[PDB]
């Protein structure tokens, strides 16, 4: 029972930088929406027993895929931001001593990075998340302005990605105090930052990209071809 | 002559990051090389009269293409780094009032891109670049270790791109300045900020991105699609 894992997928985004009134998790990519490929890529791993996926209240087209009547799959509310939906889920998530989550616009996660975080499980007491080295020059702009403030140093910065693996109960009680708090959270790491901990970074592939603009269902066709 | 633009393209990169013997900057796409692609795009304005390419000393394939013998086309010798490179053309620039400087690896630049940035010379004291906003949530890892130590706030963050564009000489003396003084220059942007300025930030696309991996070359190809 203790490498049982629960997963949890905010998936109640609008989406309005898609422009299409159509959200971009239920665009499709070969015989299958963006949500099931995100979904199914989780299902693939042995030790994920059950998925929570958050979803809008006004969310039609959920009930109308084959996940809805999966058994491993259970389906809750998500919230107004990011944060809101995947507390949410945490809430559904049982008694899983882990817990995985990922963004439902994430559907080119691979097996491998996939296995490599679950081993932070035997390894970490806080847990981690996949991430890819930044390549670019990085600029931080001006307060009010589209100017350069100064560089920002690419060595040792990361992009952040999903899955994000952590102790169920410890994200759950941080999530809830950094948005009590008010706090800005973004992710799941965050949360536990907040808290004062410092997850482990796993290197993963930077091709797992996030659907959120139109030109990025194109690119995720591409990657996942 | 007030609106003619120098070009500078660093292309001395030995690539081994590419794992193959032949250099990312050689590699084809369509009827063309990833350089050619590049330079084309510098040449498509009007307002580009010249290109500076620095290259490698123990370089034998641009004298191989059709580049070499163009009337436009100046070739140079580059340096140990990106910045000895792009310094040993801006030597070869000429009266130009404005130079632009572009990475030979990033062949899928478009024309409004080019043409917003060159405008710049006409509302810029100090000149600017193409740049991308940051999506992803951005994680600045512990001095010695793969974990986290906190989140880098992605608002007003943002991917430099290039081309780069500046006033010839300006740029020229901030970057033998920097480089003079052993600071870290990863860009053009880099040399004008150690010497005090803020270079502007022109939105362009994500798509024109940086072949430097083996992996880049497919997606180069299916934006140039
Ligand atoms: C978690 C990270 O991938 C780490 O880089 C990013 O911080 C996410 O940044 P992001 O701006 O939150 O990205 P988005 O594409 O708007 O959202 C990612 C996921 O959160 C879900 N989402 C968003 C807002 C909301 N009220 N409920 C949700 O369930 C979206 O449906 C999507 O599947
Ligand atoms: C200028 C930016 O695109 C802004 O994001 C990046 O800072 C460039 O970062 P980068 O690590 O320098 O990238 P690279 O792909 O190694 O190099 C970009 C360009 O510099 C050229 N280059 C690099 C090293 C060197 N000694 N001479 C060169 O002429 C490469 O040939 C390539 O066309
Ligand atoms: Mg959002
Ligand atoms: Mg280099």
């Amino acid at each position: 029972t203790h490498l049982d894992v629960c997963a949890v997928v905010p998936a109640a985004g609008f989406g309005r930088r898609m422009q299409t009134e159509c959200p971009k998790q239920y665009l499709s990519i070969g015989n299958q929406t963006i949500l099931e490929h995100s979904v199914h890529a989780l299902l693939a791993h042995p030790r994920v027993k059950r998925v929570v996926i958050a979803i809008s209240p006004g969310d039609s087209r959920f009930a109308q895929l084959p996940l809805a009547n999966h058994p491993q799959i259970t389906v809750v509310d998500g919230g107004d931001e990011r944060a809101d939906s995947v507390l949410a889920g945490l809430k559904a998530a049982g008694d899983a001593q882990w817990v995985l989550v990922h963004d439902a616009a994430r559907p080119c996660l691979h097996q491998d990075d996939l296995a490599r975080l679950l081993a932070l499980s035997e390894t970490s007491r806080t847990g981690g998340i996949l991430a890819a080295p930044v390549r670019d020059t990085m600029k931080r702009a001006e307060p009010g302005k589209n100017a350069i403030a100064h560089t920002v140093d690419r060595n040792g910065l990361w992009h952040a990605l999903t899955p994000q693996f952590f102790p169920r109960e410890l994200l759950h009680d941080c999530l809830t105090r950094a948005l009590n708090e008010g706090a800005t959270i973004t992710d799941e790491a965050s949360a536990l930052e907040y808290c004062g901990f410092h997850p482990q970074l796993v290197e993963g592939r930077a091709d797992n990209i996030k659907v959120t603009r139109p030109e990025d269902l194109a690119l995720a066709e591409f990657y996942l071809t």
